């Protein structure tokens, strides 16, 4: 049917306060840009362990995917960064709500006392995910939930919109959060930058994270970063 796009019922504005957390976040850790990868890996490594206990009481959890492992790869010639975990994942309705909708009250005032290092109280609280926007113009999140069909997340900061994903179940189960970063930004986009980041940013995860390398004649594959 047309009428979800002749309506833009999937375009969504950013709740207040999410705006006014995203612009502290931004403008307090302009001089820790790379710790945004911490962050994904962080929110990762949680769904994963979200999904390992559900495991626990549901054997069917597991389906769409039996491992349990973070990847990350950089597409160079695409301008794309690419954090994929194969977690619990999340359904429409976590994108919009999870994402879009924020302790709230003291963190605001706790993050701005400590401006005039918050890097650590990103990371206590749970709203590290925003630190992507301080090197990516776009942040797309796609995801498949065991209980939700895939979906992709995306957004610019000024506005975010939710779409069933057209190319099907992909993922089979989890998320990707997929960067597309600033000119200024493109270092990321280097596999020695990536690989020292997440091997200094996964020594405390329990998961394996692989990151798409190459190796010399010149063959790709994941290498073990933890
Ligand atoms: C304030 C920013 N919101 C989040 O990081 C929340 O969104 C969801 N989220 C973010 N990243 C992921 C991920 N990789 N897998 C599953 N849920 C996630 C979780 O519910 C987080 O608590």
């Amino acid at each position: 049917g047309s009428h979800m796009l002749r309506e833009k019922s999937e375009k969504f504005a950013f709740q207040a306060e999410v705006n006014r957390m995203m612009k502290l976040i931004i403008n307090s850790l302009y001089k820790n840009k790379e710790i945004f990868l911490r962050e994904l890996i962080s929110n990762a490594s949680d769904a994963l362990d979200k999904i390992r206990l559900i495991s626990l009481t549901d054997e069917n959890a597991l389906a769409g995917n039996e491992e349990l492992t973070v990847k990350i790869k950089c597409d160079k010639e695409k301008n794309l960064l690419h954090v994929t975990d194969t977690g619990v994942g999340m359904t429409r309705e976590e994108l919009v709500k999870n994402l879009g909708t924020i302790g709230t009250s003291e963190f605001l005032n706790k993050m701005t006392e400590a401006q005039e290092s918050t890097s650590e109280l990103i990371g206590q609280f749970g709203v590290g995910f925003y630190s992507a926007f301080l090197v990516a113009d776009k942040v797309i999140v796609t995801s498949k939930h065991n209980n939700d069909t895939q979906h992709i997340w995306e957004s610019d900061s000024n506005e975010f919109s939710v779409i069933a994903d057209p190319r099907g179940n992909t993922l089979g189960r989890g998320t990707t959060i997929t960067l597309v970063l600033k000119e200024e930004a493109s270092d990321y986009l280097e596999l020695d930058t990536i690989k020292n980041l997440v091997k200094k940013y996964s020594q405390f995860i329990n998961f394996p994270i692989y990151v798409w390398s190459s190796k010399t004649k010149t063959v790709w594959d994941w290498e073990l970063m933890n």
